[PDB]
C-alpha cells in the first residue's frame, strides 16, 4: 500500500494565545498582561507593572526511544538529522540541545516572545517519540530565573502544584494583607506520552496553574480553570461544582491522522463579583484530510 501517513511524516504542535480582556463594571483583565484602564489600545492601570507577566516562554522537552532516524534537514525546519555528536541539525527559526544529562535521547527548545494573539507552530524532531513534555512560563515571578531547571520544575508539578481547586476557595477575597499570591512562574504542563515505539495512539496530559495575579486595592485572581479535549467549545461557561479539577487526561486514537496538536489559550467568564478569573487551556487534534476509503485502506477508521 502506498500514501499513507506513516511515523516518517512531520507532526507538528502548535501553541495560540487567544485570551480576550473581560471588562468589569470599568477595569478589563486580560491574564496575559494584568489589568488595562482601557483596551484598543491596551493601557495597563498603575501599578499593573509590579504585578503582570510581559514575557512568556514555552519549554519543550522530547524524548525518544532511540536515536531519531532521519538523515536530512529543510530549509524551513520540517526537518531535522542527528549527527555523529548527538547533536540534532534543524534549520529554521528553532533549534533543538541535546541533553544527556536527563537521559538519552532527549531534546530541548526553547521558543520565546509568546506574545497576544500569536500561534507558535514546531514540528517534532519524530512522531515516533516517548514522551513530549511543555512548560510555559510567565516572567514576573519568583521562579522565572530558575526556569531552565528541569529538576526543579518538575518537584513542583509533583508536589507543589494544586491539583483542585474547591468552589469555596475560588470565591475567597485574597486578604491585601497577604503582599504575593504565590503563584508559579509554571502555569500550565503538558505531557504526550507513546507506550511502544510503534504505539498508534497519544496519550496526553495536562497540569494547568494560575496566571499573575494583579494587586489594585483588592486581590483579582486567574485561574486556567478547564483545559483538554473540546474545552473550547464550553467557552463563556463556569460549571457549577464542588471542587475544579486542574489536571487534563485523554487520548487521541488514530495518531497517524493527527497533522498537528493545538494548544488554545483562552478567556472565559469571571467570577466572585469579578476577582476571579477562569480560562480554558484546550488541547486538541487537527487531522490530515482523507476519505473513508483512504482511512479504511490506511487503516485509520
Amino acid at each position: 500500500i502506498r500514501g499513507c501517513p506513516t511515523l516518517e511524516t512531520p507532526l507538528k504542535l502548535t501553541f495560540t494565545e487567544d485570551i480576550q480582556p473581560r471588562k468589569e463594571n470599568y477595569f478589563y483583565y486580560d491574564g496575559w498582561r494584568g489589568v488595562g484602564q482601557t483596551v484598543n489600545p491596551w493601557s495597563p492601570v498603575l501599578d499593573n507593572h509590579k504585578y503582570a507577566a510581559t514575557e512568556h516562554e514555552i519549554h519543550i522537552y522530547v524524548e525518544f526511544f532511540q536515536t531519531p532516524s532521519n538523515r536530512f534537514a529543510d530549509k524551513n525546519g520540517a526537518y531535522s538529522y542527528i549527527d555523529a555528536n548527538g547533536v540534532m541539525y534543524t534549520n529554521g527559526e528553532y533549534s533543538w540541545e541535546h541533553v544527556p544529562a536527563l537521559g538519552k535521547n532527549i531534546y530541548k527548545v526553547v521558543i520565546s516572545d509568546w506574545n497576544k494573539g500569536q500561534t507558535k507552530s514546531i514540528y517534532l524532531p519524530g512522531r515516533d517519540f516517548k514522551t513530549v513534555e511543555v512548560f510555559h512560563f510567565q516572567n514576573n515571578r519568583p521562579q522565572w530565573d530558575d526556569r531552565n531547571s528541569y529538576e526543579n520544575v518538575k518537584s513542583r508539578i509533583n508536589n507543589n502544584i494544586s491539583k483542585s481547586y474547591s468552589k469555596a476557595k475560588l470565591n475567597e477575597q485574597l486578604s491585601t494583607y497577604v503582599h504575593d499570591d504565590g503563584t508559579d512562574s509554571l502555569f500550565l504542563y503538558q505531557k504526550l506520552s507513546r507506550a511502544s515505539l510503534k504505539e498508534s495512539q497519544i496519550n496526553y496530559y495536562q497540569l494547568r496553574g494560575k496566571f499573575n495575579g494583579v494587586n489594585l486595592g483588592y486581590w483579582a485572581q486567574e485561574y486556567i480553570l478547564f483545559g483538554g479535549e473540546g474545552a473550547e467549545q464550553l467557552k463563556n461557561k463556569i460549571p457549577d461544582m464542588s471542587n475544579y479539577s486542574m489536571e487534563d487526561n485523554g487520548s487521541f486514537k488514530n495518531a497517524l491522522k493527527i497533522e498537528s496538536l493545538d494548544l488554545r489559550l483562552m478567556d472565559n467568564n469571571r467570577m466572585a463579583y469579578g476577582s476571579t478569573g477562569t480560562y480554558i487551556a484546550s488541547f486538541n487534534r487537527t487531522d490530515f484530510s482523507m476519505t473513508p476509503e483512504n482511512l479504511k485502506a490506511c487503516g485509520l477508521d
